[PDB]
């Protein structure tokens, strides 16, 4: 499912994503746009064998369990695929065990290089919420 800006935000809103562990909306809809240009089914394969999966091309190696992956670990305690649906949910519920972990949203390369330091607000212009 590809998203559209606005639509993404009110679903992020939904999911308590708002101010978490102090990251204003923006910021998650801003990191989902360079991430995977909102598509839910956006997978990378990198080079020692992980690939980062959806949304949030949330990463293998640490994350999910995708049985490929060199010397993984499965901290959301989940199956990658469950990162490639439709629905948000697992996508955003492995997240909020990321930025609790990792340094916030530096976890994400395109948040720390596109986001970080802009205006986010600019990402939920015209969305009503």
């Amino acid at each position: 499912k590809v998203f559209g800006r606005c639509e993404l935000a009110a679903a992020m809103k939904r999911h308590g994503l708002d101010n978490y562990r102090g990251y204003s909306l923006g910021n998650w809809v801003c990191a989902a746009k360079f991430e995977s240009n909102f598509n839910t089914q956006a997978t990378n394969r990198n080079t020692d064998g992980s690939t980062d999966y959806g949304i949030l091309q949330i990463n293998s190696r640490w994350w999910c369990n995708d049985g490929r992956t060199p010397g993984s670990r499965n901290l959301c305690n989940i199956p990658c695929s469950a990162l490639l649906s439709s629905d948000i949910t697992a996508s955003v519920n492995c997240a909020k065990k990321i930025v609790s972990d990792g340094n916030g949203m530096n976890a994400w390369v395109a948040w720390r290089n596109r986001c970080k330091g802009t205006d986010v607000q600019a990402w939920i212009r015209g969305c009503r919420l």
